[PDB]
């Protein structure tokens, strides 16, 4: 008899579609996940005390002594616990915030200030959403993020420098990079760096292949502050897709007819048409020059959960992202997917092709078939922004279930801690001894900028503050630095765009915010951008604009990128199950090889 | 011993959820989906002939005659073979478009305007996406839509005789229905609805449910052209979340402080805050009074898949929705789920609670535990989004697969060739002999209204034309008409608001366009309208933008509501399973029933 | 990964809960019955004769010969393969009563009495309910009751001896077992007994277990003709639950306040609180001294199935239990669970405490939480119904499919005719000489009563009689005598009850009923009795009620007593895979050791 | 040969029937139930408050003020999360009467 | 004192009670509960004794 196979119901099919993608899933075995060893490395530092301190974990709402160590280690292995187990009651059980007055509950805080705004606690943002399972693409606890860099390694004085850097040229504007005005600065940034193991010496055989890959090597003005995707450090700083508009509605070829929108300047002028209405790429503009957390008692009120969120104040207007502070102003509220949205938005209004290995992809005349369900328009719109949460989950148990790293505000705290108690000649937090041996000058910078702005703050005579300056009054989220939300979002989300659409593309004219006014300027780049270069590019912006907010790591964001594209490839591969037709996603990933789905 | 349970791996615990999550789909069995029998009742004139005309199903593309009825029933015979199929090569073997000349191989149009821009033709828009399985929610064919109205039928002689009035009121500003100017026009089209069966007799003992759940009673001006989802008849035509903006970046709460956005008023002038950047609500501008397909060998052209997307003038600049054929603007170009995530991304901003029944939304002090990946803003931003793709899929069965409606469009080609027909004392589609013997005023007020249309466009004395006026220069998309992609997408997204926002949260203020200027004022209701009732309007007001728009009818918009509001509770009781907490989602449907999932 | 256990929908959680329950059931395993061999052991006596003669089986309903042998082993042979194998034809073709009347179809029957009131044949009763499956608790054939006694034990003959001593003694008030009136008879019981090997005798190592449990050793007045239960020898013969009221309506402690009902001296005049209604403990009067059975014409009319039920008479009004006779009577009628759903009543009136290690039971000031449905009343009132018809189909198939004993009246029967036949120098029922030589002074008083009676209905001069007086007019229920459904379901009921009540309890006031008055009096005992030791004793009363009237021995009672606390723990031990609390039953068993399920 | 049934022991026809009932009401399938709306519709009338009354809800048991209404949605809330839990720990954390 | 309509739940029309009379007053709608005395023979009468 012939061999054959079978039809069988339709509901059938779905159900063993279904479990044949479950099925994929757990074939793919799982990875564990390792620590750097640090959380159990620190003791406290008193002769007759065994405890760990805990001093390089996440512990921001557990209550902090005036060092910014925590008063008991029980309530960080409490939370460790309400961590695994995720049951309501246990985290409701939890310490947070400092002491409160037995009389009228209210938090006793550290700072004039705190007490004065009548501040509450603010809790931890989903401490278990790394249990939770997902209908579709890997398990969040399936996949890994290698170990962080130690307190005491060249990666992490290397980062933190770089923070600091970031933090104290937030009135950089990225078109004057390389202007006379900012010589000095520019020089000095890349000096320091340049002056430091991590970035002057090579990593070694034998080193964690992991470190090898994100190591980076000489600091120059074309890569200052950049991260290490392919195409990011070609061309103009910022991706094309988070300052320029799109072609508008009424631009159009109709057969052998041009019409042209009325409105199409806009397109130069930051709009983007988003269906029959528009977005402005203007951002907020954030008070210049005013940071946070540069008072120790602030500091330490926020490290106890004192909640300052939306204590920011901002210029009037709005306009095309100008300054260092401006990118950490659009990361601070961005909508999840909202930078990739954009991108796709733009893509969708400008024209470019889909992939061409997509099914219909021909003209009708040809293929009979237009797209938008499945290989079209609302096809990637859907996929675009489904996949955040997908990779979030998995982010989430590598910040709370794996790593609990500090928070870049944390470490600042133990370099400004350990650097004041040395100045009288005693020891305090010696796992920083490194960062504060090796960053004399920039601390020094750092420590006349928090005088100018704890004067302004209202303190005539601030005691010296060596802290990191945050771009936000709360400073991080509620949540551990390792790894980070936009990083995993936006490795996602970039992984997604690029395989959907015809990522090779080149882009015909590059365009840079203006030196002089509120617009867009042709760039003097001459070179050739790709829409997957501008894209990796645009992940790269929204993940740095963390770092340059004071949030994150150099380390925290570029493991991220990479979890996420992991979580966007699984969802890609499972979902190419659901189709009948003959068709596969051309992705680029982000280690330059192409993976056809 | 004592009765427990046994833990396994995470690998297989989320195995065994996605399996959990498969049989629960599977285990609500599924139910057929009943076509209304047109398509082989209506038969070829010809005596000599025993076809189908195929004249109420869709065809656009399909070869047509001089009256726009197939010229090949193998062709419609063929296509539906496609459908089924899926094949690709079986999809380039249709035929499409009519006879090309052999020297350019261009299509040869019956009209001066196509052959003179040398169109091409268009093709299906995946015709076959009904096949497509998906790894959440119902499968695509696992659900139904009733049958659709048959052109017999006094539902449809009302449905066809709305969209007319809506086309030839297109010009009247939605906050002028009740004002004198307009009250000649207004009243007219209340009298004429008045005085058809569907509205001015009930259904009776022994109808179909579904007739009896959506038929319409007493027309006046404060339900025409309206909807009739809970919340969209009380209070203002248009949702709030279609036309005002939202708090702004700066504006806050902080402990005891109040702080103020320097661009606050930007709220009450259409602007969403859009993380750190902005939406505007303004629409591009259609030019007043031009209507599309009013000549008979243009609106065959475009039955033949003649591409006219893209040719549509513009006036300058943007304004809050004004007239009816500004919300036909809105939903010509909408990309997916834009209306319900700008009315997400305004309730986020304004601090809009989540639904209390979700975990975690005390104050912190009580709970330790602040929501953002789950049961907060990143959850619902991707679980808004998600749904849209899944009920795509859904109403693509029914459109394609299952009904093959024609689109309102060819019901006026088969009125107008009817009615010109009868003057000269032949019959041709008698099918429609009842919409042409009750709409005759109408259909002069079209008559004028098409003469003048054409006269416009170049002709000097045009042949007498009842067609129904087009919005878009290509009519309708290239798929059938019910349902609707549109309104299954609305119903699908406004079920997730509704569940996972407090949606009996009331509207403090509500705003209406102002008659004399492109600005919001107060509105003078009188009343309160809540959450949801404002999100159903949102629904209504896309689903409803498509009718008067001319491409959908009341039906397809009702029963594709109803569709995706199934196709979002199925994907909500699958994903329940996927997490640890102890909560539900509290949903008020459509019908007024709430379900807690 | 972290270890983790999924969810399942509920219809599946369900589902799987139903299958545990029933794989715990299965992984019990099962065991064998053992029949005591008597039922091939004894032959026809006939010379030319092969066939067992199946005297001591019982055969109630087959058609007997002059002695009480059955006339053809066929028609035991028949009933036996009836039994094991349900059908309803089959059944409907077995040999039910004497010989009829070829033109006429009556029964003729040997006394003029039965053809007088034209009695007709009753039948079977559930002769394959043995056979019948159950949703919960062990199986019906999953259990075994030990061998029965034979006809030439000790034991018999002491089981025998007791039967006819109750006979005898059925006008013997409870409250006077001790009096000077009483003590010629009671001590002549007394003796007669202790002049048996069975209790003047202990078992030797060797004898089966099950015997040496049972065994009984001296009689004295203060066990005689009681149970071996724990508590049924403490304090006064009868329970308490089965002759004192309850607290009624309108007594209460309502915070700091106690309120007295009106009624409150019901409580003690037998009226149990039952709802707002009462149910009296005062007994229907069966006419003093008057028997049934005691004529060999009568007594093979009923073991030939004449239909005598109905037949007693009574004196006007009722009393609380008086005489052996009352207890009898009582168990003559009661419905199923009725004592103990009525001991349930009277301890849910008194408020008697639940078991302490159920969930809920602390004040609400601490718990929160009362109890109904689960863990309170409403529960106990349908566990302590529910498991009866569950423990009768095990007795069942023990009576039916394993064991047919004959019942005491069969083997009064034996007795009779083998001394009359002894008289004239002839053996006949050799099987029955060693209780004819041992208990000839008991023989001698039945005869003496038996002729009392034999005259009192109408016979003159009645031939001598030595039959065991039946306080039934029909004698025996018609099934087999091992087990007994009385105590089966007393066993399972009071396990229930002594499960679920706080049954360490002690009583507060002990009543016996009054020597001279139908009333309650203040017992002399001092002493202490708990709930558990009052609802064993009940079981008791109701067993040994059976054996007064003449229908069981006391081996039926015993072993039935402990099959239905078997019945009972399997059902709780299933039950308990339904439950989400933390608690457990502690059952206190009749064999002194407690489990706690 | 013929058709036939076969035998099994009375042990496994007993489970054999208790799965076969549980497979009957596994396949009679199930229906949800719908609640007519009224908790999350009526709201504290308090301008400044953004929470529900549940005044149509059954809330004896946890505290009321002079109107009738109770004093804390929380309270609700709560009581609805231990409804479906059935832990009796987060029953006996649940506010019961007044102070 | 109103019926149901066309399109109301279909639970609303079965349990919906028309005119109020002195025959149906404080009763319930199963079958049987409307015909005769309002309480039921089983919770006055007693039973055939022993
Ligand atoms: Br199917
Ligand atoms: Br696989
Ligand atoms: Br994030
Ligand atoms: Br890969
Ligand atoms: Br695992
Ligand atoms: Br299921
Ligand atoms: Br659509
Ligand atoms: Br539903
Ligand atoms: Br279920
Ligand atoms: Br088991
Ligand atoms: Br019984
Ligand atoms: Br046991
Ligand atoms: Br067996
Ligand atoms: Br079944
Ligand atoms: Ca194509
Ligand atoms: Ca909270
Ligand atoms: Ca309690
Ligand atoms: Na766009
Ligand atoms: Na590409
Ligand atoms: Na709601
Ligand atoms: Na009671
Ligand atoms: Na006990």
């Amino acid at each position: 008899g012939i061999p054959a196979d079978n039809l069988q119901s339709r509901a059938k099919a779905s159900f063993d579609t279904r479990v044949a993608a479950a099925e994929l899933a757990l074939n793919r075995g799982v990875v564990p996940s390792f620590a750097n060893g640090e959380e159990l490395l620190y003791r406290n530092p008193d002769p007759d005390n065994t405890d760990p301190s805990f001093i390089a974990s996440f512990t921001k709402g557990l209550p902090h002594d005036d060092n910014g160590a925590i008063i008991d280690p029980d309530d960080f292995l409490a939370f460790v616990r309400a961590i695994n187990s995720g049951d309501e009651k246990e985290i409701a059980d939890l310490t947070l915030g400092p002491a409160r007055d037995p009389e009228t509950g209210l938090p006793i805080w550290r700072s004039d200030l705190a007490n004065s705004l009548e501040l509450e606690v603010r809790g931890w943002e989903n401490s278990s959403a790394g249990l939770t399972f997902d209908l579709e693409g890997p398990d969040a606890q399936s996949i890994a993020m290698p170990p962080a860099p130690v307190l005491t390694s060249p990666e992490l004085v290397a980062e933190i420098a770089e923070l600091y850097l970031m933090a104290l040229g937030r009135e950089i504007e990225f078109s004057e990079f390389d202007s006379p005005k900012n010589a000095e600065y520019i020089q000095f940034a890349i000096d320091q760096l340049n002056g430091l193991e991590w970035f002057n010496t090579p990593a070694k055989l034998g080193d964690p292949p992991a470190e090898i890959r994100r190591r980076r090597g000489e600091v120059t003005v074309g890569n200052l502050f950049r991260g290490i995707l392919p195409g990011s450090e070609v061309g103009p700083y910022l991706s094309q897709y988070i300052i320029v508009g799109s072609k508008q509605i009424g631009s159009a070829t109709v057969g052998n007819k041009t019409l042209v929108s009325p409105n199409a300047a806009d397109e130069f002028d930051g709009e983007i048409a988003y269906g029959s209405i528009t977005i402005s790429q203007r951002v907020r503009i954030a008070t210049p020059g005013r940071d946070f957390m540069t008072d120790l008692k602030v500091f330490l009120d926020v490290q106890d959960a004192a909640d300052f969120r939306g204590f920011e104040s901002y210029e009037p207007g709005a306009r095309l992202i100008r300054t260092i502070r401006d990118l950490a102003t659009w990361v601070h509220f961005d909508a999840l997917y909202e930078a990739y949205l954009n991108a796709c938005l733009i893509l969708l209004a400008n024209g470019v092709p889909f992939d061409p290995n997509l099914p219909f992809q021909q003209e009708d005349k040809l293929d009979n078939q237009d797209v938008f369900v499945n290989f079209g328009s609302a096809h990637v719109l859907s996929l675009v922004t489904e996949v955040a949460t997908r990779a979030l989950k998995a982010v989430w148990y590598q910040k709370f279930n794996i790593h609990r790293r500090l928070r870049p505000e944390a470490t600042g705290g133990l370099i400004s801690v350990n650097k004041i108690a040395a100045q009288k000649g005693e020891s305090i937090f010696p796992e920083v001894d490194l960062a504060v041996e090796e960053l004399g000058d920039i601390l020094e910078k750092a420590e006349i900028s928090n005088r100018k702005q704890n004067i302004a703050d209202g303190d005539p005579d601030p005691d010296p503050s060596f802290l990191l300056p945050m771009a936000f009054a709360e400073g991080s989220p509620f949540h551990p630095s390792y790894g980070s939300g936009h990083a995993v979002v936006a490795g996602a989300c970039v992984t997604i765009l690029k395989a959907f659409f015809d990522s090779g593309i080149e882009i015909d004219q590059v365009f840079e915010v203006d030196k002089d006014e509120d617009k867009l300027v042709k760039s003097s780049f001459k070179g050739t951008l790709t829409v997957a270069g501008e894209l990796n590019k645009l992940a790269d912006n929204i993940a740095i604009g963390r770092n340059m907010a004071g949030v994150h790591y150099f380390s925290d964001q570029f493991e991220s990128l990479l979890l996420g594209e992991q979580v966007a490839i699984g969802i890609l591969e499972e979902q190419s199950l659901t189709y009948g037709e003959n068709f596969f996603f051309n992705l680029p990933k982000f280690d330059g090889t192409t993976i056809q789905i």
